């Protein structure tokens, strides 16, 4: 794996399905995973991930379809990915385990922990997709390309042909510009439109004003085990943030229990490349607690 994951750090691809998930790992203890989200893997981490050498067995995904794990002709619906998660952790059979989860890598996260209550330990996320979220609330350029990219044909021809998600809409978003160098480290894993396939789905299945219908229903299945689970919980919150909106923050506080929120900073959305030195002290003091 990348050196940016420090020394000892090994990587191995995980089995499921048929297909390979590449998993980076580092130290021995209680498991500590990390699920990015879109359009993302595991080396979005890299910065938090070292700096958390010897907290425990530090484990970082590509989910399928990003990274260096497989990219097969599915359809990246929210079931199909929960899947190939519940796959990994199955493989893995962990307990005791700490979620480090922001993006998508929330929802699959927080869903895997509702339907396995007795494995997890503790959950910290930041940027999740976590809720609905209300349209006046996001970047209005962000909400009107999500619009295009819904319609049959145009989504496809910007993200997978045009390849303008990963070269125009991705670097757009950061507070920091990305480092030319990362950012084609983000971009050699999608060579071709048929690789890029999984970073459509993401705003198509993002839930904007209640629609799709199907995700809010998704998501939904989580609420229980978070407003009623003693399992400690860790939000961090960015001004100005992007996908945390103030109503979803005021949920969490208002719904989910045993929840410690911690301001970390300026940022907006990559927050891991923004505040790597805050996340990761922020976490360090919340594993130590």
């Amino acid at each position: 794996p990348h050196s940016a994951f420090g020394d000892g750090a090994k990587a191995y691809d995980v089995p499921a399905f048929g297909l390979q998930i590449h998993t980076v790992e580092h130290g021995s203890g209680a498991p500590i995973v990390f699920l990015h989200g879109n359009p993302t893997s595991s080396y979005l981490w890299r910065h938090i991930f070292r700096r958390l050498h010897g907290h425990g067995r530090l484990l970082a995904v590509d989910l399928i379809g990003y990274g260096q794990s497989s990219k097969p002709d599915i359809e990246y619906t929210l079931e199909n990915q929960q899947r190939y998660v519940d796959a990994w952790f199955d493989a893995l059979d962990l307990r005791n385990v700490t979620l480090v989860l922001q993006d998508w890598g929330a929802a699959f996260g927080l869903n895997w922990a509702s339907r396995n209550p007795d494995r997890v330990r503790a959950v910290a996320f930041f940027e999740p997709v976590l809720r609905n979220i209300d349209s006046v609330d996001l970047s209005p350029e962000f909400v009107t390309r999500r619009a295009k990219l819904r319609q049959p044909g145009e989504g496809e021809i910007f993200v997978q042909q045009e390849n303008r998600f990963l070269t125009e809409l991705f670097p757009w978003f950061f507070l920091t510009p990305l480092a030319p160098e990362d950012l084609r480290q983000y971009q050699t894993p999608f060579p071709t439109p048929h690789s890029r396939k999984a970073i459509l789905a993401g705003p198509r299945n993002l839930p904007v004003d209640g629609e799709p219908a199907s995700t809010v229903a998704f998501l939904e299945q989580a609420v229980n085990w978070l407003n009623t689970s003693d399992t400690p919980k860790l939000l961090l919150t960015f001004k100005p943030g992007f996908l945390l909106t103030d109503a979803i923050l005021k949920w969490s506080q208002v719904t989910i229990r045993n929840l410690e929120i911690e301001a970390a900073g300026a940022g907006i959305h990559f927050v891991q490349e923004e505040q790597p030195e805050t996340i990761a002290r922020l976490l360090d003091a919340w594993l130590t607690r």
